[PDB]
């Protein structure tokens, strides 16, 4: 078989570290309310098992696939039914109907507590057993992110250990901590936005529109490399991320292993980005590698016309070579377009592809797609122009700001979205700004929208379990390519009936006033989109202002001598007028 004893063969390739490390988050990930040290007895029960079949590889059931064994394990949990009514079912499952069953059951907003870095008790759990600490987090983000890209979460376990470990014996160790597992778990909620989109496109979109875009970005990436050597790094990193977001997490791993084996090995042939990458320990490595900066461009880019555009026998490669052409193409302008994001890569060789399909069915094709480059302008304006929009307004109006224009015009969108979610995409949505209008200026266009498509795919991945909006579905299960600018093409439901108002979620207390600033920010943004639901047709502007004068009450209250007193007093008036100011 593939190998003897697949959990014997992941077991030994991984390592028990690795191993026991992403069983945790692949348990962590599959039964994501289970208490921790019931998810490590059941790792170790597997990595036991996996120890028995890496001894035996022919003892009883070390056959079984790491699914069957896994899913056997997951479905040992003492409250299954208990604690997932659902979940249970798979149970009764064989795989891979029971997998699948599991992955759907995976919830992505389990809305865990906030991981707080909380630097004396988890210096203290981390100093006690970093272990079982390490354990703990990956299990924390593994269940709080159940599609978070395994291998990375044990990268980010050395992080999050590596933090520790930096500022456990400080002095100073909140603030050498706290702004790490702050920035820690920034790079996790990218990192599982990132993986979310993957792991969403394949289960929305399917592993084409995976490798598409992989074949995009890593052209991007890897300008240097052949198609043969993205195609190869694609497939590799397809199957990767295949098998991380059908939990198969040690096989993932080892594939990741594999593939940043082979990058490394190729890296001068791949890109010079890759040399730091491949210096480094195993999953740094890999991490490096899935993190790697694109190469500088080859100054040996072919010319994209000659093939794609002048080639009298387009339509013929077009017809029989349909996927290679259409991923060469892709590959080409996508390694010299670092400039763009990938979805605008993928719309453009969706674009370029609907214009062979066009021009190939015309009479003289070649002078129907001589110009086929020429219709990537305008897929090209269009995101170009909204990051500079964005950019402009978060450049004009920071973050917060930002933010809030972005949950005016998300909760505008998709007002039916629950704010939580609206403020969290309009939240994430202006950490884009935050990230990516401050690059160099051609870096922001990618930067945004394959940013905005993690914060989109967030939105739709949070829609699948909470369908809200036609639109949303619309827009998350069309084109992922075009989920973007179809999200950007809503506006308004002029059918989308205002939220009635309830004056007590616009009532702000005292309790405001303890917050930190982000979450006093979430208050607000989340006052703020119930400020849309309810006035939907209220400009941005005026619920800015309305904000406005809502900060500014908060941040008066707050300053108050009876901040209670504040509140009560001038809220109710602000809450009324407020309405006024609005639509």
């Amino acid at each position: 078989d593939t190998h003897k004893s697949e959990i014997a063969h992941r077991f030994n390739d991984l390592g028990e570290k690795h191993f026991k490390g992403l069983v945790l988050v692949a348990f962590s990930q599959y039964l994501q309310q289970c208490p921790f040290e019931d998810h490590v007895k059941l790792v170790n029960e597997v990595t036991e098992f996996a120890k028995k079949c890496a001894a035996d590889e022919s003892a009883e059931n070390c056959d079984k696939s790491l699914h069957t064994l896994f899913g056997d394990k997951l479905c040992t949990v003492a409250t299954l039914r208990a604690t997932y009514g659902e979940l249970a079912d798979c149970c009764e499952k064989q795989e891979p109907e029971r997998n699948e069953c599991f992955l759907t059951h995976k919830d992505d907003h389990p809305n865990l507590p906030k991981l707080k870095p909380e630097p004396d008790a988890q210096c203290a759990a981390f100093q006690e057993d970093p272990d079982k600490f390490l354990g703990k987090y990956l299990y924390e983000v593994a269940r709080r992110h159940p599609y978070f890209y395994g291998p990375e979460l044990l990268f980010h376990a050395e992080e999050y250990k590596a933090d520790f470990t930096e500022c456990c014996p400080a002095d100073d160790k909140l603030a050498c901590l706290i702004p790490k597992l702050d920035a820690l778990k920034e790079r996790i909620l990218l990192s599982s936005a990132k993986e979310r989109l993957k792991c969403s496109s394949f289960q929305n979109f399917g592993e084409r529109a995976v490798k598409a875009w992989s074949v995009a970005r890593l052209s991007q990436k890897f300008p240097k490399a052949d198609f043969a050597e993205v195609s190869k790094i694609v497939t590799d990193l397809t199957k990767v991320h295949k098998e991380c977001c059908h939990g198969d997490l040690l096989e993932c791993a080892d594939d990741r292993a594999d593939l940043a084996k082979y990058i490394c090995e190729h890296q001068d042939s791949i890109s010079g980005k890759l040399k730091a990458c491949c210096d480094k320990p195993l999953l740094q490595k890999s991490h490096c590698i899935a993190e790697v900066k694109e190469d500088d461009l080859p100054s040996d880019l072919p010319a994209l016309a000659a093939d794609f555009a002048e080639d009298k026998e387009i339509c013929k490669h077009y017809k029989d070579a349909k996927d290679v052409f259409l991923g060469t193409f892709l590959y080409e302008y996508s390694r010299r377009h670092p400039d763009y994001s990938v979805s605008l890569l993928l719309r453009i060789a969706k674009t370029y592809e609907a214009t062979l399909e066009k021009c190939c069915a015309e009479a003289d094709p070649p002078a129907c797609y001589r110009t086929v480059f020429d219709q990537f302008t305008p897929l090209v304006e269009e995101p170009k122009s909204l990051v500079k929009k964005n950019c402009d307004l978060f450049e004009e109006v920071g973050e917060y700001d930002f933010q809030n224009a972005l949950i005016v015009r998300y909760t505008k969108k998709a007002p039916q979205v629950s704010t939580p979610t609206l403020v969290e995409i309009g939240r994430t949505l202006g950490k884009v700004g935050s990230r990516c209008c401050k690059l160099p200026e051609s870096e922001r266009l990618p930067c945004s929208e394959n940013h905005l498509a993690l914060a989109l795919n967030r939105l739709c991945v949070l829609h699948e379990k909470t369908p809200v909006s036609e639109k949303i579905t619309k827009c998350c299960t069309d084109s992922l390519a075009e989920r973007r600018p179809c999200f950007s093409a809503l506006e308004l439901d002029e059918g989308y009936v205002p939220k009635e108002f309830k004056a007590e979620t616009f009532t702000f207390h005292a309790d405001i006033c303890t917050l930190p600033e982000d979450e006093k920010q979430i208050k607000k943004q989340s006052a703020l989109a119930e400020l849309v639901k309810h006035k939907p047709k209220a400009t941005k502007e005026q619920l800015k202002t309305v904000l406005g004068n809502f900060s500014a009450f908060v941040a008066k209250c707050c300053g108050r001598e009876d901040k209670e007193a504040c509140f009560a007093e001038e809220g109710p008036k602000l809450v009324a007028s407020s309405q006024l100011a609005l639509a």
